[PDB]
RNA sequence: AUGGCCGGCAUGGUCCCAGCCUCCUCGCUGGCGCCGGCUGGGCAACACCAUUGCACUCCGGUGGUGAAUGGGAC
């Protein structure tokens, strides 16, 4: 099933090896060009871990990013970007 | 002494220097002889195992101390 796009992107296959401070620091330091970032969410958790949210204030930043990024090399591993399923809270709070 | 508790045995002492050790006051006012048994805390770090997982509620499991020695002064 294939999702339809979104403010936020959803990275998987990331490196579960990683802090989640540093995490998203590194993230942020990539994904930042397409555009204004409102958050990253990141959890180790079991069901979480290797997983990611970038939330960008513009559809067009994460429609970009998702072109430019899928299979990216990150921590020796190929980034795999989707759009969420559900907007994030820090989006429906506003549109 | 050890995260806490006990037993067998060995071993002259107090300082100074260097090297090493550790999940549980990483520190020079901790520790670094032999062997056996009992037991608590915690995944914070570290490791291993499992996990490819769509969240906006912090939240998988297991492991370790079964650790580390030389030199000088009195
Ligand atoms: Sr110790
Ligand atoms: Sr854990």
């Amino acid at each position: 099933p294939e999702t339809r796009p979104n403010h936020t992107i959803y990275i998987n296959n990331l490196n579960e090896k990683i802090k989640k401070d540093e995490l998203k620091k590194s993230l942020h330091a990539i994904f930042s060009r397409f555009g204004q970032i409102l958050d990253i969410l990141v959890s180790r958790s079991l069901k979480m871990r290797g997983q990611a949210f970038v939330i960008f204030k513009e559809v067009s930043s994460a429609t970009n990013a998702l072109r430019s990024m899928q299979g990216f090399p990150f921590y020796d591993k190929p980034m795999r970007i989707q759009y969420a399923k559900t907007d994030s809270d820090i989006i429906a709070k506003m549109k």
